[PDB]
């Protein structure tokens, strides 16, 4: 029993940080066979990150002006090409500690587990959501540059975030491994701001079903509801639309806690409409919407990564 | 920017777990040099556990009655023997991936993170706190004995904790890695409560710095206070009393905002008295009591492990 915020186990991508230096900026980089994956603007100075162009800068740079080490050991790089808003750079080693791995771009309402690191050293990890707006609510100083975010499916990770910018209001945009950022985010020091957020409706819902799971039942009301009554009713509260395949990915706790999810929407849409009157959730005063169902089915049946 | 409950990188630990079977019982051990460190129940059948005399159960088994396996790999144990409610398991081989490690018997208000493992595998990772009544707020299924907490200074793993049982209200009881249990419970199934917990003063401290560090300062006010008055309207609401030892391990925080403790204490109350009326700090309804003074730090000047 309990339920919590839960990372993945982090040590197979502790082993693919790297520390790249370019001049005098330093982040890190995602060491995978012979590769070396970082943010693009390891190219600029501070001034340059003002409005780069980064075509020209890598223009003028060679193999031996990017220092990539591993620990005490200095990888030598034999190639770079720019990929969207990544560097590869090719190393005369291939990483001896390079897990089963895939590069996956996620869509909003999934999560990830975030490594933060600085100068190529675990700092921490943490669960985080891609937002509807395209954001994520991190936690990144400088130096976190090329940070990654992965999801660990038995032995295979896979990777579907580097860290490059935050935005006003302490929110964090990034890019897929293939350098294209999520949302309509550019890497230059200019004024952006995040999209609206939205609540992501079908995550409020596993997590409903984990408080179920813990016994935590005071908000099972009696009445069910349509998909239609509940999305309007959802609407003014600045919730997502939940759609039919929402409510069929919900199945597996559906069945599981014997609560179908139109019974569950019913819940939500009076929790909505009249507060959680001085109660919590699964210890939150606030609904959460950082769990996907996966997430809940995942901890509450206890899924393992070799 | 951004502040997130933030688990250790799990890597090093992740290499140390490893399954102990003995009859029909399964649960997780830690590995560590040619050592396996396990609960001692291990030895016990269902049955057993509703009134176990280990020393007796622990007469009657061999060293080849204890299946130990990493991976693929089993290993051969060579020696046994228990200490407190721990149970060490001597192998015929060191474990090539033990880190640096220590053993720690953490106090109260300290925080640390649990790797949650089943069947010697990892599922999670995610930062916990132990409570002043000597619980943990964990998230932990059947299988998940034998699971560490720990953390990391550096290079070292400093283990502190090793997961035994739960108790009602779904919260965690354990062992230090000696085998002596934080609080007053004993491995044994019979009806055992947690004492009344309360609240952990000096880390809501830390959290309130972390905000105004966040740039979330809606609640500082511009009062003093004494660390008298403030113990006497503390108690009330179930908060620890904060000592002289408190404020100053406080004191790097409140030098680099520039807010004394004892006017971040005057904020405290008044937030304690008034509530926080419809706002949230660092994204919480709730006061937040699991992020410890040095957390707080490494979090917002961005501490890293080799
Ligand atoms: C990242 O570049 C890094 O860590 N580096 C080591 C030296 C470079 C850094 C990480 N940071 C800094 C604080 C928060 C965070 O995530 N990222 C950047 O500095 C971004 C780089 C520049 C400007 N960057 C920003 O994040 C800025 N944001 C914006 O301009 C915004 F309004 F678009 F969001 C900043 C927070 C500095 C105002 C580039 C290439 C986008
Ligand atoms: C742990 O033994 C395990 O995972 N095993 C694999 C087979 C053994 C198990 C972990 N669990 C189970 C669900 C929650 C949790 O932490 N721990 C135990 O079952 C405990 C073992 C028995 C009884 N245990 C309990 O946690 C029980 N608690 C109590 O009796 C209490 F009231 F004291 F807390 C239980 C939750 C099963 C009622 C021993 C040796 C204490
Ligand atoms: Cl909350």
């Amino acid at each position: 029993s309990g339920f919590r915020k839960m990372a993945f186990p982090s040590g197979k991508v502790e082993g693919c940080m790297v520390q790249v230096t370019c001049g005098t900026t330093t982040l890190n980089g995602l060491w995978l066979d012979d590769v070396v994956y970082c943010p693009r603007h390891v190219i600029c100075t501070s001034e340059d990150m003002l409005n780069p162009n980064y075509e020209d800068l890598l223009i003028r740079k060679s193999n031996h002006n990017f220092l990539v080490q591993a620990g005490n050991v200095q990888l030598r790089v034999i190639g770079h090409s720019m990929q969207n808003c990544v560097l590869k750079l090719k190393v005369d080693t291939a990483n001896p500690k390079t897990p089963k791995y895939k590069f996956v771009r996620i869509q909003p309402g999934q999560t990830f587990s975030v490594l933060a690191c600085y100068n190529g050293s675990p700092s921490g990890v943490y669960q985080c959501a891609m937002r509807p707006n395209f954001t994520i609510k991190g936690s990144f100083l400088n130096g976190s540059c090329g940070s990654v975010g992965f999801n660990i499916d038995y032995d295979c990770v896979s990777f579907c975030y580097m860290h490059h910018m935050e935005l006003p209001t302490g929110v964090h945009a990034g890019t897929d491994l293939e350098g294209n950022f999520y949302g309509p985010f550019v890497d230059r020091q200019t004024a952006q701001a995040a999209g609206t957020d939205t609540t992501i409706t079908v995550n409020v819902l596993a997590w409903l079903y984990a408080a179920v799971i813990n016994g935590d039942r005071w908000f099972l009301n009696r009445f069910t509801t349509t998909l239609n009554d509940f999305n309007l009713v959802a609407m003014k509260y600045n919730y997502e639309p939940l759609t039919q395949d929402h409510v069929d990915i919900l199945g597996p706790l559906s069945a599981q806690t014997g609560i179908a999810v139109l019974d569950m929407c019913a819940s939500l849409k009076e929790l909505l409409q009249n507060g959680m009157n001085g109660r919590t959730i699964l210890g939150s005063a606030l609904l959460e919407d950082e769990f996907t169902p996966f997430d809940v089915v995942r901890q509450c049946s206890g899924v393992t990564f070799q």
